[PDB]
This record gives C-alpha cells, sequence and structure tokens, in this order.
C-alpha cells in the first residue's frame, strides 16, 4: 500500500531515493547487499554531498537554481518529453524531490 | 597592449581567490588568517561540493547550476545585474567557483 504524500519527512525520502534512483534493497530502513550485508542509508536530502551523489546517478540533465524567494531553491529534471520541476527550501531536498518526480 | 594573460591557474590558486574575493577573508601564506593571529587552511572550494556551496549560498545574486551529457559537463549562471554572469566547467565545484569569480570580475579561460 501507498499514498502521495504532499510532503515527506527527509528520513522516508533517503529510503525512497537509496531504492528508485540507486536500486539498493531497503529492509527495516537499511540498505541490504546481496542479501546480507547491511549499510546505513545516506542522507540525501540533508547533505549537498549526498544530494550530489543524486544529481549525478540520473541520466537526465538537472538544473538546480538558488534565489531569496520563497521556496528557496527551484530543481528542473528534464526527463525525455517533458520537465519535472519542484521547489525546496534546501538544494538537497529540491534535487531529491526532483529526482523522485522524474521516476 | 594593455592586458597580459596570468600565469597558469591551480585549483588551489582559485580557492584563494575564492576566500578573499567572495569571503573577504584575511590571506597570509596560503592560510586563511582570523582575528590577525590566528590561521586556517583554505577549503577545497573548487573541488569539494560541500565548500564549493558555501559559495552559492555566499554569491547575493541568484545561482543555476546545470548538469547535463554534453561538454562542457557543468554549466553555472550568476545572475548579477549588469547581466548574467555563465561559465563552464568539468565539474561543479569548479564551475561554481568559476561563476563566483566572474561576478567579481575575473574571467576565467
Amino acid at each position: 500500500l501507498y499514498f502521495q504524500s504532499n510532503a515527506m519527512k527527509p528520513r522516508d525520502i533517503n529510503k525512497l531515493i537509496a531504492s528508485k534512483i540507486f536500486g539498493y534493497e531497503i529492509k527495516d530502513d537499511n540498505i541490504i547487499k546481496d542479501g546480507r550485508y547491511r549499510l546505513g542509508i545516506p542522507l540525501y536530502s540533508q547533505n549537498i554531498e549526498s544530494a550530489w551523489q543524486v544529481v549525478e546517478k540520473l541520466e537526465y540533465d538537472v538544473k538546480v537554481t538558488k534565489t531569496d524567494l520563497k521556496p528557496k531553491y527551484q530543481v528542473h529534471v528534464f526527463v525525455p518529453g517533458g520537465v519535472k520541476m519542484v521547489f525546496a527550501e534546501t538544494a538537497p531536498m529540491a534535487i531529491c524531490k526532483g529526482a523522485l518526480a522524474s521516476v
């Protein structure tokens, strides 16, 4: 079961990114490789370093814009035929939201 | 002939320029001198995305960072009132620094 959320907690977004963008298997909120080795999940939606892994991982062109408006950041992901667009107060969250929108 | 081409610029040189021209830090012997007596190293602005993002949020203009699959890979827009400053680079950190310096009248080829 699933539900469309208007705004999800970073911890939850990091899991969606882990599996949907990086294809990792998640189990009880950990990444599990080869079905037996556990790893913690990167804070994609909080660190720009982690979030940048997202930017590079995506196959599409990506635009990150910083302004002084509200919300501060805007991200564009150019999916074939159409472009996804999102807003967020931080670059890492706008990046993750854009990535998830393109999938 | 009024202008001349400078000596080669290494990433570490770009970082020094960022520290002083963008952050206004005190630079003495490749160090950021805090309180005129305490020194720190200069962050890898042109190499680390965390350091480079500090530059993004420092610049007072809107900034845009684009990653494309064509070349050069990265493009940065710094929206200076006079007219946007756009640069290219193979990495986001370097493109960010190149664009920040262009916003302070320091082009880089």
